[PDB]
Parts: C-alpha cells; sequence; structure tokens
C-alpha cells in the first residue's frame, strides 16, 4: 500500500550545494543494471560560484572477466525546478570508462554526517522505477552515527528500497 511512485518521493527541502561539498565516502549501495562502482567509492563534490555543482569520484570497478580498475570519474550537475533533483552528466578521465546522464536526487542529507541518493534511469508504466541506483554517503569513512543510521533506514524504505542495498567496503585499493 506504500507508494512506490518515484513522482511520490519527497527530496531534501531546500538543498544546499555549498554546505554539501567536500568528501562523501559510500557505505551503502543499491546497484542499477549492469552496475558499474563496485566499493571503494569516495566522492568530491565542489560548487563554483556560478552556483554550478559538479564531482569526481574514485571507486574499484570490475571490467568483466574478473579485471578490477580504480576508476576515475568526474560528473557535473545541471539544475532543475527542484533545488534537490539535478542532471548528472558523467563521464570517466580514461574514454573507455562508463559515460552517460543519470537524474541525481538528494533525497535527503544533514550535510554533516550522512546523504541519501537515489537516480531512477528508468520508468515503469506504473510510475515506479525499472532501473534504480541509490548511494549512501558518510562523511566519516567509518559509517554513521546510529541517529544518523536509523533515519537513513526509513528513506531507504520510503525510496523502496531498504532491502536490496549492499556495504561498500573501503581498503585502500584505490
Ligand atoms: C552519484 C555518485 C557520485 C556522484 C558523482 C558523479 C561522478 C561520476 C560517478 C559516476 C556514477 C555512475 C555509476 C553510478 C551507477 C553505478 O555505479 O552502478
Ligand atoms: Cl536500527
Ligand atoms: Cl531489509
Amino acid at each position: 500500500e506504500r507508494d512506490c511512485r518515484v513522482s511520490s518521493f519527497r527530496v531534501k527541502e531546500n538543498f544546499d550545494k555549498a554546505r554539501f561539498s567536500g568528501t562523501w565516502y559510500a557505505m551503502a549501495k543499491k546497484d542499477p543494471e549492469g552496475l558499474f562502482l563496485q566499493d571503494n567509492i569516495v566522492a568530491e563534490f565542489s560548487v563554483d560560484e556560478t552556483g554550478q555543482m559538479s564531482a569526481t569520484a574514485k571507486g574499484r570497478v570490475r571490467l568483466l572477466n574478473n579485471w578490477d580498475v580504480c576508476a576515475d570519474m568526474v560528473g557535473t550537475f545541471t539544475d532543475t525546478e527542484d533545488p534537490a533533483k539535478f542532471k548528472m552528466k558523467y563521464w570517466g578521465v580514461a574514454s573507455f570508462l562508463q559515460k552517460g546522464n543519470d537524474d541525481h536526487w538528494i533525497v535527503d542529507t544533514d550535510y554533516d554526517t550522512y546523504a541519501v541518493q537515489y537516480s531512477c534511469r528508468l520508468l515503469n508504466l506504473d510510475g515506479t522505477c525499472a532501473d534504480s541506483y541509490s548511494f549512501v554517503f558518510s562523511r566519516d569513512p567509518n559509517g554513521l552515527p546510529p541517529e544518523a543510521q536509523k533515519i537513513v533506514r526509513q528513506r531507504q524504505e520510503e525510496l523502496c528500497l531498504a532491502r536490496q542495498y549492499r556495504l561498500i567496503v573501503h581498503n585502500g585499493y584505490c
């Protein structure tokens, strides 16, 4: 009976790009089809004077045949009418790395502790998402405090994803 229509999902009110800048460690991920970033995922968010948000990311990716590489990715965000919803153009510093353009929603954050991100790449005909991914980010690479963990779990459930996350390990591979 819970609403899993993407159009129903709440996102961060009055999202503040400047407060969001800096280092975010991925603690958990819900994978999309043909997943790219595997683990050791660390993102760096910036804003320029124009107010344009951008980011970089490091992480182990596993090209099939069991070949691991540390991908180095770049993203630039185009604003929409909702301050928490963006279009993210992304590519790798190496051109053979995956490129594309995904929706990028900041579903919730408190800026200094946790963030929950969401992207629906493709809708179902009933408004639910056919192909989604989601990152949970922490400022501390050792994980979230209990109060933040509990908030995040609630958001995960609201996105209809709470059963579908896996933990992201950080072991200095990159
Ligand atoms: C959304 C993650 C951090 C945002 C920074 C964007 C920098 C480019 C990272 C590309 C993410 C594309 C891969 C996401 C889906 C996946 O990993 O399977
Ligand atoms: Cl709990
Ligand atoms: Cl669960």
